[PDB]
């Protein structure tokens, strides 16, 4: 079993409002064939519009919520809401847009998705608490059939133009007015009693209800990541690179080698308390401290509480020394720390909106993350940009333009003249740190720390 059989059985019960007198007994086979689509036996790579829960978490970098509320056999006007946040009004003839025929919306929804998806994933993923307008609505926009590739480029087809006759993925698809091969989900499918808000509400409290399709839009996408991603965790799921993951993974252990091992040369702690990850290993292993390590797995619902991950009985003094809560996110980090947390608010193709104020992050695996609290950080100060070397100057080889910061704390610099090799490794350094920053992840640091401190450890 990798796809979902189109023989499964679907529940219809919350279909009968929109669709009274819909038979209970219903397989995924007869719901396309009422929603207009015929899949004339087609083995061409789409057995199914509708999709596995597993397949669903494979691809959440697809994920829309969509919803359709009517706002009048004979076709009343519908409001089609997106967790994008847009509504569109489609006549049969926060962002509300006015009522206008099919084929200028099937548009704008042909637009709308492939500029919030095309450096995402090669799909789009309908997720829904369907009533049934939003299923009905399907063959005005959706157009299906076998598996194929964009016009201008290799990838898959994901929409379809009517004017030009051509597929395209989301890149290339200027002017195209038809949704091409997409998939979806039906998050009701799932088990639950109640209503969408009453469910939605049990975990979010950043999602209102302001009763409009967008909104309710929001709260299924995000019910459907609180269930997969925050009360059910995988972390053996891998995801396809798409961005700057690789350099930000690499910036994130050089900034945390450099920052760690400053500390230990620049307050000489006894003890290190690791905590965190159970397959950390020690990032500065030349380094005199006697180094303890405390397991603790990514919090993806709220954030550790210090007063159960440290009291109740290790040194069991963690008052000793310095704790190293490297992307360990507590509600209040003691005052002698080191920290990396990460900023669920930053704006990037890795960081997908989640549950809660919360946001999933995810470089190669998906890791939902609390909401970001500035009052977890109260006992600590903001670590500022240094670059710190005790190598020696010797070049061993890009062109040279001179280096004069202050940052910059080398033998060399205290000398009062930047050598050609710690100024590329300045250089290199401080392009991993503003990588590593822009990511999302933010420095925090015990406010005695400073870097005065370590001019004297040359002499
Ligand atoms: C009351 C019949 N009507 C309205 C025309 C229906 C029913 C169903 C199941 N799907 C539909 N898709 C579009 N209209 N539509
Ligand atoms: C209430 C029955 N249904 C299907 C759920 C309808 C009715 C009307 C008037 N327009 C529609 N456009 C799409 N579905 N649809
Ligand atoms: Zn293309
Ligand atoms: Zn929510
Ligand atoms: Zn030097």
């Amino acid at each position: 079993p990798t796809h979902l059989s189109v023989d499964t059985k679907f529940k219809t019960e919350g279909l009968c409002v929109d669709i009274p007198g819909i038979p209970k007994d219903m397989t995924y086979r007869r719901l396309i064939s009422m929603m207009g689509f015929k899949m004339n036996y087609q083995v061409n790579g789409y057995p199914n519009m509708f999709i596995t829960r597993e397949e669903a978490i494979r691809h959440v970098r697809a994920w829309i919520g969509f919803d359709v509320e009517g706002c009048h056999g004979t076709n009343l006007p519908l409001q089609l809401g997106f967790s994008t946040g847009v509504n569109l009004v489609a006549v049969p003839t926060p962002l509300m847009y006015k009522g206008l025929p099919w084929n200028v919306v099937r548009i704008k929804i042909v637009q709308m998705l492939s500029d919030t998806l095309k450096n995402l994933s090669d799909r789009v993923v309908f997720v829904l608490w369907a009533h049934g307008f939003e299923l009905t609505s399907m063959k005005y926009f959706v157009k299906i059939g076998p598996e194929r590739t964009c016009c201008l480029c290799d990838r898959r087809a994901t929409c379809f133009s009517t004017a030009s006759d051509t597929y395209a993925c989301w890149h290339h698809s200027i002017g195209f007015d038809y949704v091409y091969n997409p998939f979806m989900i039906d998050v009701q499918q799932w088990g639950f009693t109640g209503n969408l808000q009453s469910n939605h509400d049990l975990y979010c409290q950043v999602h209102g209800n302001a009763h409009v399709a967008s909104c309710d839009a929001i709260m299924t996408r995000c019910l459907a990541v609180h269930e997969c991603f925050v009360k059910r965790v995988d972390w053996t799921i891998e995801y396809p690179i798409i961005g700057d993951e690789l350099k930000i993974n690499a910036a994130c252990r050089k900034v945390q080698h450099m920052v760690v091992k400053a500390a230990l040369l620049a307050d000489k702690f006894p003890v290190l308390h690791d905590i965190g990850n159970p397959k950390a290993i020690k990032c500065v292993p030349q380094a005199d401290v006697e180094w303890k390590f405390y397991d603790a797995q990514p919090c993806s619902d709220k954030a550790y509480k210090i007063e159960e991950l440290f009291y109740s009985y290790h040194s069991d003094k963690f008052t000793d020394g310095v704790c190293l809560f490297w992307n360990c996110n507590v509600d209040r980090y003691p005052a002698n720390s080191i920290v990396c947390r990460f900023d669920t608010r930053v704006l990037s193709n890795l960081n997908l909106p989640g549950c809660d104020g919360g946001s999933l992050y995810v470089n190669k695996h998906a890791f939902h993350t609390p909401a970001f609290d500035k009052s977890a950080f109260v006992n600590l100060k903001q670590l500022p940009f240094f670059y710190y070397s005790d190598s020696p100057c010797e070049s061993h080889g890009i062109d040279y333009v001179p280096l004069k910061s202050a940052t910059c704390i080398t033998r060399c610099n205290l000398g009062g003249a930047v050598c050609r090799h710690h100024a590329n490794e300045y250089r290199l350094y401080l392009d991993a740190y503003n990588m590593m920053i822009s990511a999302g992840f933010s420095l925090w640091v015990y406010k005695q720390f400073d870097t005065y401190n370590l001019w004297n450890t040359f002499t």
